[PDB]
């Protein structure tokens, strides 16, 4: 299968297929940026985490902009446009404007800045938030992509049939284990830092194929699109990262957190209504959230421990009245196999939960070759000039300019 | 590569692909059957009009069976669905209401009624007419596939090979024949002759690189949907053939060959105004019809040859004042490389032309091997009681009970 390809790859082998081979979360919250905020600009920077051995030497630089240039020829195909305004996606219909779509069918991946430093690559996309937001995770992917097809590139056909076969070995373990848990509810996240294109799509359909109604969907919209799966996702910290740094008072930096949420409901209802508040930490969100913020469907407790952070968003919807077994609660991140199902039987029955299976899905070949890790990132670095910001749960954490962090730290404090 | 394939085709292997693998007219029918004429029923019977050659010797019974079966197997895709409802097609958006694809979104060919005698085949589908309307196409296809496949059981890869290389040199050169007419407009339309689907598949393609801008769509939905082409149709025969076997009084039936054209441009209306005259003969349709007929866009000689019955209709818009120049001819009477050469030169500028290409371009394999085509159709046999007729425009070729046939005829006249 998938093997064999990797081998007989003469023309340009390109990573990105589509436009739309991107996380569902990054259209809507396209579509909200293109709505609410068409004038706001904001930077996008690629940044290897593992300084530990350089980048710029696995990765050909010219391969680079081969890569990015053909992405930069995309277009939303006749079926992709029919496609995203047809479907139903939350349970409803027509999320995305006729007028949105009609600006989309036209839109194209704009200029991008790269240059090599420290065997290491500088990757910024420059502009107005609705040109730059979509670049994020076709940028991972084709870094990803090429970190590991560069790898397998000495390997021989054989080398290949028993590197893929133990993976997959791998991979259908983890389903035989989630198959015991039959209430579970999972879902593919692993677009950004998947081990390839090809692969994903053999692990989305393993999953599918294992787990059953367990299987809620992927958030690759081009993988749902082709299966007729559930399109996955909500929104990230992108949102309150930049209306953040757009705050000019105290009065607006505090109310940032909450106002994302006003933004999103004037576009979306229903079970798209899920609170990701983390970003400047949860307590300090949790102790200024207006009464309102308990009627949302449910909480994405993201950068915390699963069931610390979990049962922290419980106790405070005890305090507000209401019924934890009526809202939902989404454990995203890096959680491998061992932290779903003890997070899964230690809130069972207690409160609806839903999982996103990322990397420990798409991208695990650790012992599967007869190879690295790499912790990269493209996130938003600033937003009309000014440095935008990220303090989770753990603010030693932290994400962007210091001197920033350490205002947004001061200003919205820190848990004990 | 159709050859590989054949040969290398255990479990069924399905002809028919989807419930839009057929014509667009018979989903654009199938609506207003469904929107004017719930209640009526109608049945359908498969007629081998060819003595000579026994399809029972050729197809075995069972595994037309199994193929039948199969198809009533078949349900709208998720995607079909989407893609019905928001594709344009002539012109117009949601050409299909919401009420009807909900509809077809549950419909299942119904049963069949399959006998064998004196070495033919005998099928025939009873019910509600929109409940029988969609086999006509998917039934046609089982048998010529299957008539494909009995004949290449006993070829072998080279054999094959070499067969399906010199078809594809045949075609290529008609291709090379037609590039010399840059304004001649022709569309795929040899769903229900086709040699096979990928055949087919094939064909359309080729005429698609061959010709250009002068190939304007086809008439099969799926492979219309799959290349973003247009797909191409109006309205066929069973519709008058319908309304004139469930009419009564003697004016009711005088009343039926245009009661359709009032009913059908109730749903539709634009280029899909294309008048379906031979059903009980031209000459007698033009000496009545109302006066506006004369505004519909244009005409479709089914019957009479080319030329003839091209002068024939024109020489009547003329009398009625009406630019010729402005109206469109449609000549899709399975005609040849020469016959559209022929047809096209003969009334260039004259009016506005546009040719069906069936049979001789998705079935000719004439002297490809290193079989005999027959002559198989499906029409309405009877309408909630009443036999169907079809006194076409040549009474050597009508259909349907002989007596009824002549009772039409005394009604309607006779041209020659």
């Amino acid at each position: 299968m998938t093997k064999t390809d990797i081998a007989t790859r003469w023309k340009l082998d390109p990573i990105v297929r589509s436009l739309i081979d991107t996380d569902f979360y990054k259209l809507l919250m396209l579509q909200m940026i293109w709505k609410l905020y068409p004038e706001v600009d904001a930077t996008f920077s690629l940044i290897n985490r593992t300084k530990t051995v350089r980048l710029a030497e696995e990765i050909d630089e010219m391969e680079l902009r081969e890569q990015l240039d053909h992405a930069r020829t995309l277009r939303l195909s006749k079926k992709e446009n029919i496609w995203l305004a047809g479907n139903t996606f939350y349970g409803r219909s027509q999320i995305f404007e006729p007028e949105f779509l009609s600006w989309l069918s036209s839109y194209q991946l704009p200029e991008y800045e790269l240059f090599k430093r420290d065997g290491q690559y500088e990757l910024n996309f420059h502009g107005r938030w609705m040109d730059t937001t979509l670049w994020e995770i076709p940028a991972l992917s084709i870094i990803n992509e090429l970190r590991s097809r560069s790898a397998m590139r000495s390997l021989g056909y054989f080398t290949l049939d028993v590197l893929y076969a133990r993976a997959k070995a791998k991979m259908w373990e983890k389903v035989e284990r989630l198959r015991e848990l039959p209430g579970l509810r999972i879902s593919d996240f692993g677009t950004r830092r998947r081990h390839s294109f090809l692969w994903q799509r053999w692990c989305v359909e393993a999953l599918k194929e294992g787990i059953g109604p367990a299987f809620t969907g992927t958030s690759n919209v081009l993988l749902a699109m082709d299966s007729d799966l559930e399109a996955v996702g909500t929104n990230a910290h992108e949102l309150p990262m930049v209306v953040a740094a757009l705050a000019q008072t105290n009065e607006e930096l505090a109310a940032a957190p909450y106002q994302v949420l006003k933004d999103w409901n004037r576009l979306y209802g229903g079970n798209l209504l899920i609170v990701l508040p983390d970003a400047f930490g949860t307590a300090a969100f949790l102790r200024n959230a207006p009464e309102w913020v308990a009627d949302w469907t449910g909480f994405r407790p993201d950068s915390a421990p699963p069931i610390e952070g979990g049962e922290k968003i419980i106790e405070w919807w005890r305090k507000m009245g209401r019924d934890p077994r009526t809202k939902m609660l989404i454990f995203s991140d890096g959680l491998d196999v061992d932290a779903i199902v003890d997070t899964y039987r230690h809130f069972e029955g207690r409160v609806r939960m839903s999982f996103g299976w990322g990397t420990n899905l798409t991208n695990d070949f650790a012992g599967c070759a007869p190879l690295k890790p790499i912790s990269i990132v493209c996130k938003v670095s600033d937003a009309n000039g000014r440095p935008a910001v990220k303090l989770s749960d753990n603010p030693q954490k932290a994400t962007g300019d210091p001197a920033e962090v350490e205002r947004y730290l001061k200003f919205f404090g820190e848990e004990d």
